[PDB]
């Protein structure tokens, strides 16, 4: 029993964490085969980072201008290149512990977790969502950038995000590993601002029905509802709709638990119209929405 | 910026995971240099749930008896022996990813990470802190026993918690990796249950100093109080007393934010009496006690 806010084991990611260098700036990179990437700000200045040109910032350095370290080692930079706001830096050494590995980009609403990195020592491991505005709610200091977020499944490790910059409410954006930011957001200190958020309404049923396999059952009612009815109540309280896509995906947690999804968002509904009134689920007084319906199921099954 | 319940990189316990099986049950064991640790309970039959002799069960194995697999490998163990509530299982093979280590008992407060694992592999990791009533609000499994908690300082895993068993409210109990179990509990399925829990009154004032630190005031008033009127009110809604030892621990915190001790205990008894009015700290709905005034500084600016 029980129901915890879960990372994968950061191991394979882990072995793949070294140190990147340029000039005055030091911040993290991930090295896999014989490439390293980082964030392609590591180039600039404080007055670069203005108004870069990255193009030709990057024309005027030369392979030894980027110390790379791995562990107590160096390792030697034998070539560099761009692709979107990525820096891939070519190394003469293959990493022994690449892990069998993918580039995905992931989807708002999606959960994964992030290895917190400072000078290529990994520092923490948490959780989080890529929120629907495309920022997410993590934890990072200066010196984080470069820090990469994935997911595990079957030892393949998915790179979903490099960590690239703080927004000015505190929460954080960043790229896929193919340069690609999530979000309308430019590696620049121009003025940035995430937009207003949502709630991830498909989460949050799947942590009710997290909720009801652990025993917390209070919020369940007679009622039940349509799509249509429960998506004009999402809308009012600034919940993402819910589509049919979402029902499917949820299929299984249904008939697990005899409440089909249906009837769990009559209870949602009835839990946005009148609050909890003193109660908690799964001890929380707020309708929590980073766990995925994959998410309760992994945590409620053994997945290893 | 930002606050999130973090655990530690795992990889180094991930390293040392393994399957221990004897006759029909399948749990998890440490393997550190040439031993391995896991729950001495893995030598009970369905007879031995309520009042096994563990002795006498011990001697009538014999290291054969103990299939320990490491991934795919299998380990030969050469020696057992029973230290406490734990089996120590001797094996012919140090692990060659054996980190720096060391074993700590903690107290009731303290947070460590817990690296769930089923059946030798590792399935996720998590933060957890020791109630004040010896247990820890985990996710367990059936096959998780032998699943451990740790920190890791600097480049050593400080070994802390060793999975053993649920109790009947859903919370869990387990041992030291000396095999001392943390609270009255036993190894035992006989009917127990934990103590009332309360609610660590030195992690939620550290957790207040971490929001004023990430910048939100909107908490505080401009009173104080003494520390005994402190504990008289925070005892009526089941905090822990707060001891001189929790204010020098605070010491730090209060020095970074200009907020002494005794006035955050004022802003925390008017958060009991008043709650949040709509209002969240470092987005939660509740005052959170798992955070203590160590892992603040670590995670804070
Ligand atoms: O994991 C619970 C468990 C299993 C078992 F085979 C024997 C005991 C147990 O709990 C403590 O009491 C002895
Ligand atoms: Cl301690
Ligand atoms: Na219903």
């Amino acid at each position: 029993s029980g129901f915890r806010k879960m990372a994968f084991p950061s191991g394979k990611v882990e072995g793949c964490m070294v140190q990147v260098t340029c000039g005055t700036t030091t911040l993290n990179g991930l090295w896999l085969d014989d490439v390293v990437y980082c964030p392609r700000h590591v180039i600039c200045t404080s007055e670069d980072m203005l108004n870069p040109n990255y193009e030709d910032l990057l024309i005027r350095k030369s392979n030894h201008n980027f110390l790379v370290q791995a562990g107590n080692v160096q390792l030697r930079v034998i070539g560099h290149s761009m692709q979107n706001c990525v820096l891939k830096l070519k190394v003469d050494t293959a990493n022994p512990k690449t892990p069998k590995y993918k580039f995905v980009r992931i989807q708002p609403g999606q959960t994964f977790s992030v290895l917190a990195c400072y000078n290529g020592s990994p520092s923490g491991v948490y959780q989080c969502a890529m929120r629907p505005n495309f920022t997410i709610k993590g934890s990072f200091l200066n010196g984080s950038c470069g820090s990469v977020g994935f997911n595990i499944d079957y030892d393949c490790v998915s790179f979903c995000y490099m960590h690239h910059m703080e927004l000015p409410t505190g929460v954080h954006a960043g790229t896929d590993l193919e340069g690609n930011f999530y979000g309308p957001f430019v590696d620049r200190q121009t003025a940035q601002a995430a937009g207003t958020d949502t709630t991830i309404t498909v989460n949050v049923l799947a942590w009710l029905y997290a909720a009801v396999i652990n025993g917390d059952r209070w919020f369940l009612n007679r009622f039940t509802t349509t799509l249509n009815d429960f998506n004009l109540v999402a809308m009012k309280y600034n919940y993402e709709p819910l589509t049919q896509d979402h029902v499917d995906i949820l299929g299984p947690l249904s008939a697990q638990t005899g409440i089909a999804v249906l009837d769990m968002c009559a209870s949602l509904k009835e839990l946005l119209q009148n609050g909890m009134n003193g109660r908690t689920i799964l001890g929380s007084a707020l309708l929590e929405d980073e766990f995925t319906p994959f998410d309760v199921v992994r945590q409620c099954s053994g997945v290893t």
